[PDB]
């Protein structure tokens, strides 16, 4: 089985947030004590897992909801900077095993662009990972989406640095939580709510022309694309045969399949299904699919024993396991990168 | 090609609602004049389409948002009764070509159960079709969901009559529309918002124990299951391996795959994709998949030329085209029912 | 996991043929001593495997090449009678776990029909399993095929008794072996030669009208159909669009898809691929697919751990695992038959 | 819709072989007069079809059985030289639309190697296309296979020139025809016999170590791989878990999946099935699949309207339609090569 795999939806948390970490674990972990140790650890447990399961390189990112949960913009910016400085220091212990995505406050486009630039230019971070919309407003009940002209300066910064942006989910909050989710709360997270948020935001970027103004922008979705490949036919039909005759073409110049060929990537995080992977290879193409785990919400063992033992042609196993990410992130050599 | 097909997501509108019909058409039709004529027509244009394309029998239902848009419970109930009386007269003209689903006000469980009972016992309707949540509250900004114990009397009526309930989508309205959809409005409807509503409601029924209290209950989703089959693996994993260790097992006794084998059906309405159909046959099983069109939002030609010519084994073409629905709806003979 | 599974490509050998068993094992086993014990054991080792792996019922058959390797018709007939008497006594130990297929000499249609009748009427055997063509001629270099009018009396007996016929492979021999296989001998058996023989014979039955004269006849192929589902499109095209315009229609009245819907079954024996299973469900239909193992050439563990853990909807897992065979073979209760 | 497609299983015949052409047409064409005109035409009808259906570039090859039907080696060699000189002259008329594969007598490895070299060095031919084994012996009843060390000089010539070898089928002849096919003659050709021959030959090359001695060698199969992808799991299992423990590893050093990633290509010729293409994308990988037609045995319309309209992600449509072939055959510029 395959050595030198790359995973890039792999979360950490600051040690000082044990209470928040235990809260998130109460929703999404069956072993909270192990979860606290694993999500705070960078350089021991994570390496032991990766050595056992053929993972050469991991791009680390901050746990959800992370900075997007913080609606005080001053507090949010300070936390992002703290997190980026912290993980940059941590990955220096084992730089041949780890990279990092930038953690950002997304209250303000220029501020986020400047901090992403700092992360990339100063620390060699590989892109940004953001947990869907930024909570905003007096009690955090507002949502900042990034699919509009105010964010052009930010998306042009991604394309100038040529680094991708990973749109990770976050939990529903406030008014949205109360109206839709509170009475069916077991659906919060991976079962449904996570994908509803991310697919809304990315298809918002599609239909509001973000990839037309920034066609080099690379956007990554985890969880095999948050339902979007299932409706590729249906979205394409209702765009090209319906809404684009009614006004959508004014802000959306290409097909949904064009944007998946040129701009959008999907990851295998938390979706260890060969049948669904095969369907995504049909609807999206193996060139656009990246291995990932969703650790420590998922185990290395679940993800890697699935992928290593999945029935897959050798060409696509290599691409999805590491070679797609090697090219996308312009990776230097790392442990087992050519094994 | 295949004769005697059954379609059952096929909408009509009352002639007296032309203004509302034209509004809905301005969002979802590219030929509004034909749409207006086709959605009100039952027994001429609709028959001509079905004769050209091998559709023997259609179960008709009221257009979306229909009665679920009406937040005055007295007006809503009167409209539902009016619609059911109206369509019973229309389908009496060609009983070998048409059946009907009940149209319901869902403000009150017992009231809805009594009108469903009247439709089945008086008119021989085949079940109910409801456009997601019932608008309620002073300005219609509240939502009535049916995934709780207050609706036990209604679901027990469905199982006592042994008729299915079709959970059809409706548009986002009010605060939900303003917060999530207004800034990305081209995603309203088939592109995304429709599936988000229906999947939320049906998975709410799953996780709140509706199919445990009412194990005979049959629920149908259009559009190949509103994303749910894509995440069957992911939902199953996050139910059985995560949330069911945290409390979900107290209100959810079977697996998501169990509920799709025993309670839930999907339809091909508006999703004319053989690649996606094949994937749904893996994840749901051809026994649980029904042909449908979504007329007049989709054309007979699009739906029927796809299905009649799709590469499919002969066994499943027959089941999905008509034999599954013949059994589910206990259909007597109809035009070309054994052709 | 699933209990009460049925397997029906499960071989035994007579104890007195140890030399032949060891020769066949030298080609197709990596542990010949265990293979010899397992292929000769009926009522102990097989039960231990079946108890561990959720197999309720096994229909046993004689090992390849079996009687089809015997070109002396007197010797062949006596061996078939001997084998059938033997296994009837053996399966008698555990009728709640075992049935049997008839073993036949196929030198003479009437003789084969009479022995099949004896097996069904005297012993309650479930059908016939035959290893492709019957060796005949001076050195056994001739081949007897069954896709012609001389065999009408035999196929009419199958439909009168209403039992299926399993077309199992055998090794290439004589002139064919020397010319095609000796210089690439590692392809003999499962890698290639087995499927070439069975597909030739069954498609011979198709194109020579066997299923037109005997429309109730049920034919089973192992190994997910011996390549035939892969070319369902290509065969259908070259039948309906080419050869049926050149003369094939005179002896072949239905499409290849008709014959797979009405006459032909495939088995999962020795082909534990969910990806290939999904493709066969598209091309053949889950109603026409039966679980089987190919023991002791395959292990219970490989077949059952694959099938029990494969990603599959619950409807088709139940059908393929046991319910298709329960109906096809008109099975009374057996261990875990309704578990 | 897609322009600039490349097809490379596209046959021509010499005008002086009209009688042979009409015999072959009597087996495989329903319109012999059009077939005769189309198979002999190079620069008018073939261009008109390609202009209508978005085919920018075609690599032409000699009809089957071609030179492999000629068992006199002097006559065979003279015919190969004649064919290669002829087509080189014909394709100079439209060099932006046509290339050619070498036609070879395969009686002698050095002779075939020298004529292949002449074709590539003198005429810029793109590789070789050979119709399975070379008929040999006094009345042509012997078969020359190429999967042995005597052919090392030929395969080394292929890798030194860095051009692929297309293993095309031919009809069964002589004793093999009489014993296997004469009594089920409608299966000769595309329905079954063609794939049996090619898969035997290519898997012979695999198991006799040709790709271990010549790891750069590229071998192409038409018709979506002549059944081999269907059994990728089964072949791999019976190699790695069985025959490679018995001696096969001594002459076969990699897995069947390795050889499909490094040495073997498949084509869509005569197999216009999206369901089967998707399955082949899973089992072989879209990087290893090339569009082709099988003209004039198949029509441009069937092949191109299937492919142009098949549900496919944009990445793989571009690769399979032309970009895979552009890279493999180093086709920098031709008509619509960048449309
Ligand atoms: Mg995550
Ligand atoms: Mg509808
Ligand atoms: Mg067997
Ligand atoms: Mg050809």
């Amino acid at each position: 089985h395959m050595l030198g795999k790359i995973a890039l939806e792999e979360a950490f948390a600051l040690p000082r947030f044990e209470e928040k970490t235990r809260w998130w674990a109460s929703l999404f972990s069956t072993d909270a004590e192990t979860h606290v140790k694993e999500i705070t650890d960078i350089n021991k447990i994570r390496i032991e897992h990766a050595d056992k399961h053929g993972v050469g390189y991991q791009i680390l990112s901050y746990t959800s909801p992370g900075v997007q949960d913080i609606w005080d913009p001053v507090e949010a910016q300070a936390l992002a900077v703290e997190i980026n400085d912290y993980i940059a220091e941590q990955v220096r212990v084992n730089p041949d095993r780890f990279g990092a995505f930038a953690t950002l406050s997304m209250h303000n486009p220029k501020e986020a662009a400047d901090e992403l630039r700092r992360c990339v230019e100063k620390y060699g971070f590989k892109g940004a990972l953001v947990n869907d919309t930024q909570r905003a407003g007096p009690d955090g009940d507002d949502m900042i989406f990034y699919d509009n002209a105010d964010w052009d300066i930010f998306w042009q910064t991604c394309t100038e640095l040529d680094v991708p942006f990973y749109m990770h989910p976050r939990n529903p909050t406030g008014t949205i939580y109360e109206k839709l989710w509170a009475d069916r709360k077991w659906l919060v997270g991976p079962p449904l709510s996570f994908a509803h948020g991310v697919s809304l935001h990315v298809l918002g970027m599609v239909t509001n022309g973000v990839f037309d103004r920034h066609p080099k922008l690379q956007i990554i979705m985890g969880h095999l694309g948050e339902h979007v490949p299932f409706d590729m036919w249906r979205i394409n039909h209702w765009f090209e045969d319906r809404k684009k005759l009614l006004g959508l073409a004014e802000t959306c110049k290409k097909t949904i399949r064009d944007y998946f060929a040129e701009n959008i990537w999907i990851t295998t995080s938390g979706h260890f299904s060969t049948t669904t992977l095969n369907f995504c290879m049909a609807e999206v193409g193996s060139d656009r699919i990246l291995f990932s785990i969703d650790y420590p919400f998922e185990t290395f063992s679940d993800a890697c024993e699935w992928f290593d033992n999945a029935e897959l042609n050798g060409t696509d196993r290599l691409k999805i396991g590491r070679e797609n990410a090697k090219k996308l992130f312009k990776l230097d050599s790392y442990k087992d990168s050519s094994a």
